[PDB]
DNA sequence: CACTCTACCGATAAGCAGACGTACCTCTCGACCCTGTGCT
């Protein structure tokens, strides 16, 4: 809105960092694949589906 | 028929050992030996 806010803010520069935890390294969905030998269970791991 | 010395099955603890330990997730990295015996 171009509005003035009515409270003051913070604003000035802070050193961050980007963590090696990326969303897309992490993000997993399995309806069905492998599957264990043995147990014959869904496999363990993300990179092995 | 008052005694006190050993037999008992009891209980006592005793030291023993053996037995247990949040959840779920991501990734990387490394994985026998020793000696008989035919080959050439």
């Amino acid at each position: 809105t171009g509005r003035k806010l009515v409270a003051q803010v913070f604003l000035g520069p802070t050193y961050y960092q980007r963590l090696k935890h990326l969303v897309d390294d992490k993000i997993h969905a399995r309806a069905r694949g492998p599957v264990q030998i043995l147990t014959r269970q869904p496999v363990e791991g993300r990179s092995r589906d």
